[PDB]
């Protein structure tokens, strides 16, 4: 990984992955919240 | 693009270090390290 725009776009398709395969579980809950925050990096935290 | 479970596992691993490395204190770091070590979690029928 060279820079964050590519860590973001690796990031989203491993939430996409573990949306597809493991839906219900904490691993894609984590993984998709871990997205979400990604796109706010202005939200105070 | 992801073959597998331990590549995507795998993957999920390199993003939590990049975000270690260059935001440690941003809420996506500390995230995508809980999710890496949940993913090497036993599996369940969820």
């Amino acid at each position: 990984i060279q820079n964050r725009a590519q860590a973001v776009d690796q990031l989203r398709a491993v939430a996409r992955y573990f949306r597809q395969t493991e839906p219900h579980s904490p691993v894609a809950y984590l993984a998709d919240k871990a997205a979400e925050w990604a796109d706010m990096p202005l939200h105070k935290w």
